[PDB]
């Protein structure tokens, strides 16, 4: 699909058996999801943005389906106010900026 | 142009007659630039990011050229970690997401 930016680029994703709404975010290096109880091993990490840093849990090789396009990579879980699909997964679904 | 996302989508902008580097950030509602001097009036504003809220100076109707594409809109100036171009200006240059 083609997504205009009049409104936030929110799309439905599937992760860990759950459906969620997430932002297609070209400004996010990594993918950050709202707090969720994923299984498996993880590593602590801190990511910075406007307002400072938040502490997140890094899970590796996590499958996410973004509007039917499958992807697998690193997913950070923490107290983010928004589900954020970052460039690590946007590349995998063939997403591009165009103007 | 068509921009892939294997690298951070950085572009050169011209604002107030000065060239700068900025990040095309579809996850940002607004455009936020690092501390700089801008001519004209400004109002104190607050914006929230992943790490909290910050104080910014809001400049309205500012000319900004992004990759030779002209835009005129609101530009916030404050302690952002990176110069980001938000949807308020991305829409003006006809920017869309495509996958
Ligand atoms: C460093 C570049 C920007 C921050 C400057 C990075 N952000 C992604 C943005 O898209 C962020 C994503 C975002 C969206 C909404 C709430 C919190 C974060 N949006 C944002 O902060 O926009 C602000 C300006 O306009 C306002 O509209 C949204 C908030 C305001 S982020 O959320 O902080 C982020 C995401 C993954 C990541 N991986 C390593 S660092 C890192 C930082």
């Amino acid at each position: 699909p083609q997504i205009t930016l009049w409104k936030r680029p929110l799309v439905t994703i599937k992760i860990g058996g759950q459906l969620k709404e997430a932002l297609l975010d070209t400004g996010a290096d990594d993918t950050v999801l709202e707090e969720m109880n994923l299984p498996g091993r993880w590593k602590p990490k801190m990511i910075g943005g406007i307002g400072g840093f938040i502490k997140v849990r890094q899970y590796d090789q996590i499958l996410i389906e973004i509007c039917g396009h499958k992807a697998i990579g690193t997913v950070l879980v923490g107290p983010t106010p928004v589900n954020i699909i970052g460039r690590n997964l946007l590349t995998q679904i063939g997403c591009t900026l165009n103007f």
